[PDB]
């Protein structure tokens, strides 16, 4: 039996695992590049099969500069694996990021906030094709070779915290459980953390619209955004559309900012 992967690939190193699947980082062969490759053993379940082909169909129509880049997928049957064959972005994701600078300094406003909009406007592009996330949070938000933030279904286990109470809760949902999502992510790239117990106690908190006082005073345009996204109604949550246009988004600069 001739695997795909194996001929068509150098293998370079595992990146990690969760859930299906495990990813690598391989060489392609022929044509020299370093890609991200995900191999997901199909479940013994039909459901469960019908949604990860389901999943696989809807990824590789997509295209926009802040959703993860697809090349390829296939099937090989040695178990029955699925490959999907993506751009590879930097190891360190945005929690590693975020944990990587502890210091109010270090979240300076402008560069916070451009992350923020990155994420947003990914957010924004897959509302407008219909489509939702579900599962946003920093571990599945990495950034490319030359910073450019990328969102997906990363699936790397080392949560619940960014979830919103309708899925925790295991009701009905709509694309409005993204922008509860949102609003935590925002409150996370301001207030740095310097424990993990810190970090817990505080996003538990700011789900239940208690803030930090120096947040609040900090950055009061922020605060109100964040309530807003954070409505135990999905329904009183604002569309992605009308995060990004709203004023603290203009004109975004910091030294080192690209072009
Ligand atoms: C450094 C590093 C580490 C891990 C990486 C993983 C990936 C990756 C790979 C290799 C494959 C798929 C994704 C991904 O985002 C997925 C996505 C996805 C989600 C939203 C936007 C784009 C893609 N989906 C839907 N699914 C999926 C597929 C089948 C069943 C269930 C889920 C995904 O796996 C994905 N993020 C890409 C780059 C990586 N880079």
């Amino acid at each position: 039996y001739i695997s795909r992967y194996l001929t068509d690939f150098e293998p370079i190193q595992c990146l990690g695992r969760g859930g299906f699947g495990v990813v690598f980082e391989a060489k392609n062969k022929v044509d020299d590049c370093n890609y991200a490759i995900k191999r997901i053993r199909l479940p013994n379940r039909e459901l469960a099969r019908e949604k990860v082909m389901r999943e696989v169909k809807a990824l590789a129509k997509l295209e926009h500069p802040g959703i993860v880049r697809y090349f390829n997928a296939w099937l090989e049957a040695p178990k029955v694996y699925l490959y999907i064959q993506m751009q590879l972005c930097r190891k360190e994701n945005l929690k590693d990021w975020m944990n990587g600078r502890c210091t109010i300094e270090e979240r300076e406003r402008s560069v916070c906030l451009h992350i923020f909009l990155q994420i947003a406007e990914a957010v924004e592009f897959l509302h407008s094709k219909g489509l939702m996330h579900r599962n946003l949070k920093p571990s599945n938000i990495f950034f490319t070779m030359d910073d450019v933030v990328k969102v997906g279904d990363f699936g790397l286990v080392t949560t619940k915290l960014y979830m919103s109470p309708e899925q925790i809760h295991g009701n009905s949902y709509s694309h409005k459980v993204d922008i509860f999502s949102l609003g935590l992510i925002l409150f996370e790239l301001l207030y740095p953390f310097s424990t993990q117990m810190e970090r817990v106690r505080t996003l538990t908190d700011v789900r239940n619209l208690k803030f930090p006082p120096l947040f609040t005073q900090k950055y009061p345009c922020e605060y109100v955004m964040v309530q807003d996204m954070l409505s135990p109604s999905p329904m009183e949550r604002p569309e992605a559309i009308n995060i990004i246009e709203n004023a603290v988004f203009e004109d975004l600069d910091f030294p080192g900012k690209t072009v």
